Parts: structure tokens; C-alpha cells; sequence
DNA sequence: CCGACGTCGCATCAGC
DNA sequence: GCTGATGCGA
DNA sequence: GTCGG
């Protein structure tokens, strides 16, 4: 409904992040963009938008200019700037951030071709990102995601039937499509007060050719790439997968957070504060009278957390906000 | 006016 | 060689 | 860039 405006702002967001290296202005512009994307009227003036939490004066002027002229001078100029449009563009390769993109572009390396003639100046992560540049900007239909889930749960269980594994993120909320697969993994032998538990699982998903590459991997977090096996039909795009190993006592705080949504997590956490509780990704802790969080409270399911702060347990179907 | 604005695991660099 | 800092993604 | 202490 204000796509013209929310695109304008989303473009501005990226340049701040990618060219100006001003992460907070990026987030500001995104916040503005979100709040407007939900406003159910066609905006008529910058003054009208300025009412929304997150649209201040400078953005209200931009909207004014945009509504009157159909463009923004600053955006027009920057879009056409050889250096800046190039720095902004190379950041689309996973693993190249604004700092690596600046350096390339400084040494003349501007395009995906340029990257392709310079593999040796790229780290491992960045090469996988180049390799799969296209696939990484595709969404994943739920149908494939269910096929992916099948594989992960089968293979996890087959390594050791006592592992618990939950596919979280936009998939667990019932979205028709996902941008990646986030897997949360625990095992009764692993608690906070507690050692190749993640490795054996990556091992097995590699063994059956589900996991095809590795961005990064430690004792707790796996970041890599995976692909469904090819059915006649054309093969499946490579997909981003993360696998996290969480201690059992923090596992459900984990599930809940990595289930989201963003906005839902904000509310729930705010609410929980006003009920005298502190929730992070790991633990819910009781705020005392001066405001000192004491020991973490025992959690054994999701619903537990909801009880604690007296909220009606939420089916993830309804965790939009 | 002027500081907060998410926090953290992992890879890899800069410094010693 | 080790330790902390920075970049990156999410 | 926006907000708020
Ligand atoms: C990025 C982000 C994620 N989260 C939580 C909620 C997300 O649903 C969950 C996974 O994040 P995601 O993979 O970036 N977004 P998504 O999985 O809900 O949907 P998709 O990956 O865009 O398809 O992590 C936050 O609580 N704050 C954040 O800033
Ligand atoms: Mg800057
Ligand atoms: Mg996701
Ligand atoms: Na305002
Ligand atoms: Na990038």
C-alpha cells in the first residue's frame, strides 16, 4: 500500500548498512519501513507518517519529496554511483559484509564476475556464498521444508534415539515458505551444569549427502548448506541450514526464541518484565525487588514459560505478534 | 543534549 | 604460539 | 535516524 515508500526506505536501509557502515541508521530505516508496511491507509503526507513510532522528521521530509516527485534525489544519485552501488551489491554474497565489500571495490573488484576471477582473495565462507549466490536468495516452499524435516529427524534419531530435535523458525509457525532451516538440538546427557554431540549429527547428514558444505562449525553451532536429493525432474536449490546444540535446561527457552516471530518475542519479553520476570534465549529468571535477577527457573516444556508469566499458552500458528 | 539502538558463536585477523 | 579484536550472520 | 531520559 505504500510499497513505493517502504522500498524507498528499504533501499536507504541497505546503503546505511552496506556503504555508510551505520548499523543503527539501517535499523532505523527498517523500523520505519515495518511500521509503515502495517499502516492500513495510503499515506498522503510526511506529517501523517510522522505519527508512527519510528518515523521522525528526516523520514517525513523524504516521504514529502517522494510523494511530490515520485523519487528521492539522494537515492537517485547513490543508485547511479559506481562505487556505492557496487559496495552495496557485493554484500549480497553471504560472508562478504560491508567491510569486505569496501576492500574489494577499492581494489577494483566490483562484480560477481570479478569475484569469480579472484577466488584466492575469498575466504571459505565467501566462496560458498559465491558458489550459491542465486540459491541463497530463493525462498523455500513448505513442501520442501517438510521433506527436509523428514530427513533431519530421521538422521538425528538414527545417530542416537535420545536426541531431541525441533525445526523452529518460520517453519514451526506454519509459514507457506521459509528463508532457511533452523534446527535446535539437545540430548539428555547435555545440561548447563554439565561432547561430540553436534559433530556426530553433522557427520551423519553429511554421510547421506544432505549437508553439502560448511560455513562454520564448533561444539554448539553449525552453519552450513544442504540440498534435497534429486527426484527426471530438475535438482533442488542449495539451502541454508543451521543446527544448534542447546543444554536441556535451556532447550525450551531456545525453542521458543528461535520460533519467534521477531515482534512476538518483543511483546512476550516486555510482558514478562512487567510480571517481574526476565527472559532471554537461555533462561527465564525472577526479577527481585531492587531489580536483581536470581537463579534461572526450571523449564520442561514451552508452556512452562507461559505459566510462569501467566500467559495463555500459544500455538506457534498464532505467534505472529 | 546526547547515548542506546540484541547479543553471541565462530572464523580469521592484528598484536604481541 | 597465544589472546583479544573485528567482521559476519542471524 | 528516532526516541527518550
Ligand atoms: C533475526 C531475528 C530472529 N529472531 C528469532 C525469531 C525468528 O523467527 C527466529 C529465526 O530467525 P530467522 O531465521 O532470521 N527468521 P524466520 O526463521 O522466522 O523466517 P525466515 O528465516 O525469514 O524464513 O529467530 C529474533 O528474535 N530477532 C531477530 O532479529
Ligand atoms: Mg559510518
Ligand atoms: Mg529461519
Ligand atoms: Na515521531
Ligand atoms: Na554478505
Amino acid at each position: 500500500l505504500n510499497g513505493g515508500i517502504t522500498d524507498m526506505l528499504t533501499e536507504l536501509a541497505n546503503f546505511e548498512k552496506n556503504v555508510s557502515q551505520a548499523i543503527h541508521k539501517y535499523n532505523a530505516y527498517r523500523k520505519a519501513a515495518s511500521v509503515i508496511a502495517k499502516y492500513p491507509h495510503k499515506i498522503k503526507s510526511g506529517a501523517e507518517a510522522k505519527k508512527l513510532p519510528g518515523v521522525g522528521t528526516k523520514i517525513a521530509e523524504k516521504i514529502d519529496e517522494f510523494l511530490a516527485t515520485g523519487k528521492l534525489r539522494k537515492l537517485e544519485k547513490i543508485r547511479q554511483d559506481d562505487t556505492s552501488s557496487s559496495i552495496n551489491f557485493l554484500t549480497r554474497v553471504s560472508g562478504i559484509g560491508p567491510s569486505a565489500a569496501r576492500k574489494f571495490v577499492d581494489e577494483g573488484i566490483k562484480t560477481l564476475e570479478d569475484l569469480r576471477k579472484n577466488e584466492d582473495k575469498l575466504n571459505h565462507h565467501q566462496r560458498i556464498g559465491l558458489k550459491y549466490f542465486g540459491d541463497f536468495e530463493k525462498r523455500i516452499p513448505r513442501e520442501e521444508m517438510l521433506q527436509m524435516q523428514d530427513i533431519v529427524l530421521n538422521e538425528v534419531k538414527k545417530v542416537d534415539s535420545e536426541y531431541i530435535a525441533t525445526v523452529c523458525g518460520s517453519f514451526r509457525r506454519g509459514a507457506e515458505s521459509s528463508g532457511d532451516m533452523d534446527v535446535l538440538l539437545t540430548h539428555p546427557s547435555f545440561t548447563s551444569e554439565s561432547p561430540k554431540l553436534l559433530h556426530q549429527v553433522v557427520e551423519q547428514l553429511q554421510k547421506v549427502h544432505f549437508i553439502t558444505d560448511t560455513l562454520s562449525k564448533g561444539e554448539t553451532k553449525f552453519m552450513g548448506v544442504c540440498q534435497l536429493p534429486s527426484k527426471d525432474e530438475k535438482e533442488y536449490p542449495h539451502r541454508r541450514i543451521d543446527i544448534r546444540l542447546i543444554p536441556k535446561d535451556q532447550y525450551y527457552c531456545g525453542v521458543l526464541y528461535f520460533t519467534g516471530s521477531d515482534i512476538f518475542n518483543k511483546n512476550m519479553r516486555a510482558h514478562a518484565l512487567e510480571k517481574g520476570f526476565t527472559i532471554n534465549e537461555y533462561t527465564i529468571r525472577p526479577l527481585g525487588v531492587t531489580g536483581v535477577a536470581g537463579e534461572p527457573l526450571p523449564v520442561d516444556s514451552e508452556k512452562d514459560i507461559f505459566d510462569y508469566i501467566q500467559w495463555k499458552y500459544r500455538e506457534p500458528k498464532d505467534r505472529s505478534e
